């Protein structure tokens, strides 16, 4: 049923081009954020992050960790998620970047920066959210 969060989803072998990752869960209500956490070991590949609260805006703060040191963030001030509501992140590893679409609309792309993908075995999910299921899929 819900999942319990943190949630570490293994990724064997790493992403490649056309593996598709579905995460579903609904949004607490007066949620503050949400993490999606791709990780090469200690590093975070792509981190992307809706922050429901920054200065009183909704903000989804994407970024990459390197030897533990954050890098230049990228951000992006559509912000489809809403407290209370379920929600579908898909995020689709295409050969140049990963492809955000939220509730089946685009909604982001984020270079790689981190480029060993097969490496980036792990996926963390976290923050306000109930988590329903999270799964990938080769398509
Ligand atoms: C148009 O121009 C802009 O107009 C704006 C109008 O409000 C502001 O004036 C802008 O400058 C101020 C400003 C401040 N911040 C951030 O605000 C934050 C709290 O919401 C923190 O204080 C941030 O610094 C500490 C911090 C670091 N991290 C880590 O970031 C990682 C991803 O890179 C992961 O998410 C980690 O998990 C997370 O810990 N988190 N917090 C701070 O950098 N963003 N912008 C200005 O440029
Ligand atoms: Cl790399």
């Amino acid at each position: 049923g819900p999942l319990i969060v943190p949630y570490n989803l293994p990724l064997p072998g790493g992403v490649v081009p056309r593996m598709l990752i579905t995460i579903l869960g609904t949004v607490k209500p007066n949620a503050n954020r949400i993490a999606l956490d791709f990780q090469r070991g200690n590093d975070v590949a792509f981190h992307f992050n809706p922050r429901f609260n920054e200065n009183n805006r909704r903000v989804i703060v994407c970024n990459t960790k390197l030897d533990n040191n954050w890098g230049r963030e990228e951000r992006q001030s559509v912000f489809p998620f809403e407290s209370g509501k379920p929600f579908k992140i898909q995020v689709l590893v295409e050969p140049d970047h990963f492809k955000v679409a939220v509730n089946d609309a685009h909604l982001l792309q984020y270079n790689h920066r981190v480029k060993k993908l097969n490496e980036i075995s792990k996926l963390g999910i976290s923050g306000d959210i109930d988590l329903t299921s999270a799964s990938y899929t080769m398509i």
